[PDB]
Protein backbone atom coordinates (compact mmCIF):
# COMPACT_ATOMS: atom_id res chain seq x y z
CA UNK A 1 0.00 0.00 0.00
CA UNK A 2 3.34 2.64 -0.47
CA UNK A 3 4.02 3.79 -3.70
CA UNK A 4 7.37 2.36 -4.38
CA UNK A 5 9.34 5.69 -3.71
CA UNK A 6 8.95 6.10 -0.27
CA UNK A 7 10.32 4.20 2.63
CA UNK A 8 8.40 2.88 5.03
CA UNK A 9 9.12 5.90 7.27
CA UNK A 10 8.55 8.60 4.51
CA UNK A 11 5.27 7.01 3.95
CA UNK A 12 4.70 7.57 7.55
CA UNK A 13 5.14 10.76 7.91
CA UNK A 14 2.91 11.51 4.45
CA UNK A 15 0.40 10.07 5.89
CA UNK A 16 0.49 10.80 9.34
CA UNK A 17 2.47 13.38 9.69
CA UNK A 18 2.67 15.74 7.35
CA UNK A 19 -1.10 17.36 6.67
CA UNK A 20 -0.84 19.31 4.01
CA UNK A 21 -4.27 21.10 4.83
CA UNK A 22 -6.37 21.60 8.08
CA UNK A 23 -9.25 20.52 5.69
CA UNK A 24 -9.25 16.59 5.75
CA UNK A 25 -10.28 16.19 1.78
CA UNK A 26 -7.38 18.50 0.56
CA UNK A 27 -4.98 16.93 2.77
CA UNK A 28 -6.21 13.17 1.79
CA UNK A 29 -5.74 14.47 -1.75
CA UNK A 30 -2.03 13.69 -1.16
CA UNK A 31 -2.19 10.14 -0.07
CA UNK A 32 -4.76 9.34 -2.28
CA UNK A 33 -3.19 10.30 -5.51
CA UNK A 34 -0.10 8.70 -4.25
CA UNK A 35 -1.83 5.26 -3.62
CA UNK A 36 -4.17 5.34 -6.24
CA UNK A 37 -7.28 5.15 -3.92
CA UNK A 38 -9.41 6.78 -1.64
CA UNK A 39 -8.18 5.65 2.08
CA UNK A 40 -11.40 4.77 3.66
CA UNK A 41 -10.16 6.98 6.83
CA UNK A 42 -6.86 8.11 7.88
CA UNK A 43 -5.13 9.84 11.01
CA UNK A 44 -2.94 12.80 11.23
CA UNK A 45 -0.93 12.91 14.77
CA UNK A 46 -0.57 16.69 15.05
CA UNK A 47 2.77 16.53 16.14
CA UNK A 48 6.52 16.52 14.51
CA UNK A 49 8.79 13.63 12.85
CA UNK A 50 11.13 14.09 15.42
CA UNK A 51 8.52 14.07 18.54
CA UNK A 52 7.47 10.30 17.03
CA UNK A 53 11.34 9.16 16.50
CA UNK A 54 11.66 9.61 20.32
CA UNK A 55 8.72 7.84 21.17
CA UNK A 56 10.40 5.43 19.65
CA UNK A 57 12.96 5.24 22.17
CA UNK A 58 9.62 4.26 24.87
CA UNK A 59 9.78 0.94 25.99
CA UNK A 60 8.85 -1.61 23.65
CA UNK A 61 5.11 -3.13 24.20
CA UNK A 62 2.71 -5.43 21.87
CA UNK A 63 1.37 -3.60 18.74
CA UNK A 64 -2.48 -3.73 19.90
CA UNK A 65 -3.23 -4.63 15.76
CA UNK A 66 -0.79 -7.23 15.57
CA UNK A 67 -0.20 -9.80 18.87
CA UNK A 68 2.54 -11.12 17.27
CA UNK A 69 5.14 -7.92 16.64
CA UNK A 70 6.92 -6.05 20.09
CA UNK A 71 8.08 -3.04 17.96
CA UNK A 72 5.40 -0.86 18.80
CA UNK A 73 5.55 2.21 21.16
CA UNK A 74 3.46 4.22 23.24
CA UNK A 75 3.63 8.23 23.68
CA UNK A 76 4.14 9.82 26.71
CA UNK A 77 1.45 11.93 26.26
CA UNK A 78 -1.64 12.65 24.05
CA UNK A 79 -1.57 15.13 21.29
CA UNK A 80 -3.71 16.62 19.01
CA UNK A 81 -4.92 14.73 16.45
CA UNK A 82 -7.64 14.61 13.32
CA UNK A 83 -9.20 11.93 11.90
CA UNK A 84 -10.08 11.71 7.98
CA UNK A 85 -13.24 9.67 7.13
CA UNK A 86 -14.56 9.24 3.76
CA UNK A 87 -17.75 10.48 3.09
CA UNK A 88 -17.90 10.58 -0.65
CA UNK A 89 -16.25 8.06 -2.64
CA UNK A 90 -15.48 8.51 -6.91
CA UNK A 91 -13.13 5.81 -7.32
CA UNK A 92 -12.66 6.52 -10.85
CA UNK A 93 -11.85 10.93 -10.34
CA UNK A 94 -9.80 10.68 -6.34
CA UNK A 95 -9.53 13.99 -6.72
CA UNK A 96 -13.42 14.33 -6.10
CA UNK A 97 -13.26 12.41 -3.33
CA UNK A 98 -15.00 14.49 -0.07
CA UNK A 99 -13.79 14.01 3.70
CA UNK A 100 -15.15 14.45 6.91
CA UNK A 101 -12.78 15.81 9.79
CA UNK A 102 -12.96 14.90 13.73
CA UNK A 103 -10.43 16.69 15.75
CA UNK A 104 -9.48 14.57 18.95
CA UNK A 105 -6.75 14.37 21.71
CA UNK A 106 -5.18 11.14 22.24
CA UNK A 107 -2.47 9.45 22.89
CA UNK A 108 -0.85 6.83 20.08
CA UNK A 109 0.75 3.49 19.51
CA UNK A 110 3.59 3.35 16.94
CA UNK A 111 6.06 0.62 15.43
CA UNK A 112 9.12 1.63 14.74
CA UNK A 113 11.82 -0.25 12.99
CA UNK A 114 15.18 0.35 11.89
CA UNK A 115 16.18 2.91 8.92
CA UNK A 116 15.83 1.93 5.65
CA UNK A 117 20.03 1.41 4.77
CA UNK A 118 19.57 2.89 0.81
CA UNK A 119 16.87 5.31 1.34
CA UNK A 120 16.31 6.84 4.96
CA UNK A 121 18.86 9.65 6.01
CA UNK A 122 21.08 8.43 8.45
CA UNK A 123 20.13 11.23 10.77
CA UNK A 124 17.54 8.76 12.36
CA UNK A 125 18.54 5.13 12.90
CA UNK A 126 15.54 4.35 14.35
CA UNK A 127 12.07 5.76 13.03
CA UNK A 128 8.27 5.12 12.97
CA UNK A 129 6.90 2.74 10.11
CA UNK A 130 3.16 2.84 11.03
CA UNK A 131 0.65 4.18 13.39
CA UNK A 132 -0.84 1.16 15.08
CA UNK A 133 -3.37 2.68 16.95
CA UNK A 134 -5.08 5.77 19.03
CA UNK A 135 -6.12 5.54 22.35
Amino acid sequence: MKPPQFTWAQWFETQHINMTSQQCTNAMQVINNYQRRCKNQNTFLLTTFANVVNVCGNPNMTCPSNKTRKNCHHSGSQVPLIHCNLTTPSPQNISNCRYAQTPANMFYIVACDNRDQRRDPPQYPVVPVHLDRII
